[PDB]
């Protein structure tokens, strides 16, 4: 069904944002399994494929609607040094990717495109609560402390 | 453990290697599933996971070696526009990965990083069995001709 | 129980018949299978264990009849090149194992060899049951076509 | 894919020697069953439907490499007159198996046709079981006597 | 429905040979069992069970074509004092039976009775794997000695 | 089947490093115990039994290759006075084990013993994992902290 | 809770002699097996076990005590050439075992260390019944024969 050009052009950005998180992600998992931090891994591990998802409903609108899926073009990954690093990493690339999925909300409201809009709008969710994830362990981290923070994720 | 330098560079090359193929073979398949031929689409979403498994082995492998793995550089997606180009394009990319799967062998084995080899040969013997899939494909679209074959791959 | 030596000789050509017919069979499935026509790799699997459970009472009942089953000489393989003449070589391979069987019963019945002759009868039962299915392939490609013909044994 | 031509040469020369022994072990066992030896007779089937389903697999990678399976030439059975004999005959058979087996696993390695090799050494740990198996029946028939050997061998 | 004289003739012959061996081996049976030789003793108990259902057969064959089964009528039984000389005893029965149900089909053919020539041939079949039974274990005392070919059977 | 003298005095080796792991591991996992830290002592239990797998499969060997196992000569246990001391400790034994693996492997190959040279390797495996745990328990004690990391391995 | 000296250094030797016993009894299990002797292979297994488990026990109680385990000084190990052999150096083993237990009884009741005395002579009572195996072993190899006692003990 041929969709808008535009649209097209949102989603593959909205793509393009969910294929640097699943690499950022699972990076991210993987060193802290490495660490030892395994209760970290594995929601990280759990974040990463939760993004996997959201590509693939991507992929399928965007041909659906006859478009390319641009899976070649991979934006800049933001890799932590450490647990707070990381965390703040992925707090600022979802931050990116909020005002992006806002953006093109807009323009398929525009157009009518509103299954595509329901589509972002359930990404969007979903991004708010990574956001809502990520600032809590930012908080816990003052609250109780670093070193009880990492003491809480060694295991899982 | 401190690995090797050059072990780590030939651990990252098979790695790119593998995130090329991962998002190849998950675009492949979703085109395939656009199309109605859902057989394909389903195989080519395993072989897609397979690539992904072991690309989680490499990263884990670099990590204990304390290396950083590189998951920034994607190398050029190979993807076709129609079955017979992607099935073909598949095979160049897989006789491409074998060649470096090899040559991180030879090295592997001269500084006696035995582990390392193993994983290689492992992956090495997956690669191999996506090579005879694939050059079946090709022979059978040959042998019942390729109105047939797509045929036979509509239904799951 | 010494038996009678032409009755053992018999046994041995009728034996000699099986181990070629395991070999070719066997062979001929494991192409079928690489080229991806696995319900024919199956079937004809399945028809060289038949020839192979031929095989095992043969060599029992010579045996018993205090005479020395012959595994050693192997006769010539029929080997075909596609699917039509490796169809056509089992079939003529047949033809000339159900000539050898009937000879052999003559003789057990000339000689009141009741039981070898009712283990003759039942192979020769077997046999012809192959040639029924081989006949009926050769008829289905002439019906429905080569294209069709293969296409149809690509799935199990 | 296009194996290396002196690879298959190497694989169809173990698969001969399988050939071999896949015949020599049946009628051993055969020939133990008919003397009521049946423990010897059962273990020594299951160790020609190990030797079966090695040929398979060389048979299958031969196909895969592109080369011609060799199951019409059939080398020197090694048949014994007595127990003691014929797992002497087995064990002279497994010697010049495994010889074989390492000078195909030598080149194996230096063409770097690292699946070969894996597979051959699956083959060698099973034909060095063999050996293990040989030596100590023929141990143990010097520590218990022949005659007890062989009345431990009767019932199953 | 009235059978050919002879054939009866020769069902009568039959049955009167199972008779003996019924009673033979039943004897020989409880023998073994007075001795502790716990396992020829159920062994031939079990023999004697299997004359048991071929007398059976006949009667009931004889009945149909019209006959009168003799049952009056008991042969020699061949009575062995020492296990070697029993298994002997049980030998030659067998060895005259066979002869004697060769002699039975050969004239059910002449006459056209494939009825009771299919019936003769069960039976022989069943007699000379009896054949088989005694003839192994004279063997075995021969392979493994007296002694211990005795031990091997006192248990179940 | 005789072995290669020096393959034999490899695996002896070998073995002798497994032995020392046994008892050093033992101790360490019952000084954990004896302080109350049962997560550590569990753990080690564990290490210990896997050493003593590897000493089995390792004597099995050598006694296959007709050589004589080495059960007498038990080298210096590396014996912690705390957490983690014992931890370094380990990991220094660990380090010499992979040592003597590599160079015990790169002679195996050299040999041709391709199924010693698997066992190996295998081993080898299992120590590079073990050494992964070390170097993850000593990188958690400067991250969570030496009190925090303790507390965490006291229940298990 | 600070314990005796003496009963330490009681307890310790005790222990010294459970790993002597450990090492001898796994080896000779390995050679059974080795051998074919699979029945006393896996009887002398499961003494190395018991073993194991004492001297696990004996390191808790010394721990406990606050002495120092000694399980580097391993005594001289008896091996056996041939399973009579073998069986006389475990009996010759034990005997020494017993009468350092039957010491260290009596030091621990003299100071009063009931829960070591305990402890000791339910070792005690373990190697009673391992001498009473040993000879009862010994005395059959008199009455039955060498060659018949090693016969029962092939199979498991
Ligand atoms: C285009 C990028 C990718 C897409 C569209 C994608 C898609 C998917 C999907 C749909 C699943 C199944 C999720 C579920 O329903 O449970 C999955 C699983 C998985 N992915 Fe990815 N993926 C991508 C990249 C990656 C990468 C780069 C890695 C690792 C470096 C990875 C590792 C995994 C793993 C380990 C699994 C679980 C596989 C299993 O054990 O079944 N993926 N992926
Ligand atoms: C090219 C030579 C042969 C090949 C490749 C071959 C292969 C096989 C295979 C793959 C199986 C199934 C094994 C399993 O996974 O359970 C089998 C079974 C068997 N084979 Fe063979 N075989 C060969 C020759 C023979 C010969 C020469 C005999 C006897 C004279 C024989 C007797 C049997 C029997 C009795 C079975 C068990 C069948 C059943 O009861 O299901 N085979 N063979
Ligand atoms: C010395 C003479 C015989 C003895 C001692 C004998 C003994 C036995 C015994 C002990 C049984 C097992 C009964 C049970 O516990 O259920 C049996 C079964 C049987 N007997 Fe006899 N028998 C003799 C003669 C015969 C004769 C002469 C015939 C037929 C003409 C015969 C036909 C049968 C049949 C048909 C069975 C049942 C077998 C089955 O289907 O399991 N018996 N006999
Ligand atoms: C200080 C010396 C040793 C101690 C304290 C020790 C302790 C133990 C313990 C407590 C068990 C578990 C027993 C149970 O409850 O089932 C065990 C199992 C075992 N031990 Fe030892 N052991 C020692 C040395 C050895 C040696 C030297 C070997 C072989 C060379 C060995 C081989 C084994 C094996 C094969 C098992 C069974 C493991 C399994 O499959 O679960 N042990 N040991
Ligand atoms: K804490
Ligand atoms: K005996
Ligand atoms: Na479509
Ligand atoms: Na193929
Ligand atoms: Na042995
Ligand atoms: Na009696
Ligand atoms: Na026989
Ligand atoms: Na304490
Ligand atoms: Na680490």
């Amino acid at each position: 069904m041929k969709g808008d050009k535009k649209v097209i052009q949102h989603l593959n950005k909205i793509l393009g944002n969910e294929l640097i998180a699943i690499n950022q992600y699972f990076l991210h998992s993987r060193m802290w399994n490495d660490w030892g931090l395994k209760r970290l891994g594995a929601h990280e591990y759990h974040e990463s494929i939760d993004e996997m998802k959201h590509a693939d409903k991507l992929i399928e609108r965007i041909l659906f609607l006859e478009g390319a899926p641009n899976l070649q073009d991979l934006g800049k990954l933001l890799i932590g040094a450490n647990t707070q690093e990381m965390l703040q990493c992925d707090l600022n690339l979802e931050l990116k990717a909020t005002k992006d999925l806002r953006e093109a909300i807009v323009h398929c409201e525009q157009v009518h495109d509103y299954v595509s809009r329901d589509l972002l709008k359930d990404i969007l969710e979903s991004e708010e609560e990574h956001i809502d994830y990520l600032e809590t362990q930012l908080g816990l981290i003052q609250k109780v402390g670093l070193e009880n923070y990492l003491q809480s994720h060694m295991h899982e």
